[PDB]
């Protein structure tokens, strides 16, 4: 069913409540044990959102090699992403880790770090190029290189070096700076701006390691990027652009990772983008 159909019939009869709540009840339920030992307490920002044992991602140390970040693997669309929880105090050297580790290209961070007036994620890369940052638990060091302040978003590049080798990498960090506090955007417009950024980069392609993704507890804002951006690709890819059921993807990925899209106006305002991008996909 054109799922612009499908969305005018639940808005006409305000059932967003009701189709939401039938995903949370299909959706996987795997074991996260890993995530509950007790010495990995201080790595987790909230107690009811884990990463499943299946898809973790495993930090390369011998002494714990555990993080609050798990692998999406999208078999049909081709594509991959860590979707991972704002960074902690005590995790801003593990997340740069992973980020050597796993060949990332790409940050994407759709937070403030303070919202609400609380504090939603640590301050995990530097704000002038002069003052530089060093992770002594990892070995690492951060250098900001350039930064372009936009209405909607900001893109940085960064300089990550393995003090162990002396190798060093180019790392995108793209922070979109406009989610209001409370409630979606109004539309999808600046949003999907975004996402065509970040895939102009060459980020989300098969030649680097995953992109990682997060907000603050990385299934909400998280989730609703890296479903709109499989949908819109399965939508180029297959021979019946009507047949993409972004229900079914969204089930589909949520065998990676619990929670993703938290709220019925997030799994409605993921309806709109996907309807609004298709009329670029489709030729325009
Ligand atoms: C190496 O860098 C750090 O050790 C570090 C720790 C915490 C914060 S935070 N959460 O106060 O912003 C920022 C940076």
């Amino acid at each position: 069913m054109e799922m612009e159909k499908e969305f005018e019939q639940i808005d006409k009869s305000g059932s967003w409540a009701a189709i939401y709540q039938d995903i949370r009840h299909e959706a996987s339920d795997f074991p996260s044990r890993v995530a509950k030992l007790p010495k990995n307490k201080n790595r987790n920002r909230y107690r009811d959102v884990s990463p499943f044992d299946h898809s973790r991602i495993k930090l390369h140390q011998e002494d714990n090699d555990y993080i609050n970040a798990s692998l999406i693997k999208m078999e049909e669309a081709q594509r991959s992403y860590i979707l991972t929880q704002g960074p902690l105090p005590n995790t801003v050297g593990h997340f740069w880790e992973m980020v050597w580790e796993q060949k990332s290209r790409g940050v994407v961070m759709l937070n403030r770090v303070m919202e609400k007036g609380s504090l939603k994620c640590a301050q995990y890369w530097p704000q002038k190029e002069e003052k530089e940052m060093i992770f002594e638990d990892t070995n690492l060091k951060l250098t900001l290189i350039s930064e372009d302040i936009k209405s909607y978003y900001t893109v940085r590049q960064l300089e990550l070096e393995n003090l162990t080798t002396q190798e060093t990498r180019e790392i995108l960090h793209f922070h979109y700076t406009t989610w209001p506090d409370f409630g979606v955007p109004e539309s999808p417009a600046s949003f999907l701006n975004f996402l065509f950024k970040v895939r102009e980069s060459g980020s989300l392609s098969p030649e680097h390691g995953p992109v990682v993704v997060h907000c603050s507890a990385g299934i909400g804002r998280s989730g609703t990027f890296c479903l709109a951006d499989t949908c819109l690709l399965l939508m180029d890819k297959r021979k019946d652009p009507s047949s993409v059921d972004i229900k079914k993807v969204l089930l589909e990925m949520r065998k990676f990772r619990m929670g993703l899209i938290q709220t019925a106006d997030q799994l409605r305002f993921s309806y709109l983008a996907v309807i609004e991008g298709a009329k670029f996909i489709m030729g325009d």
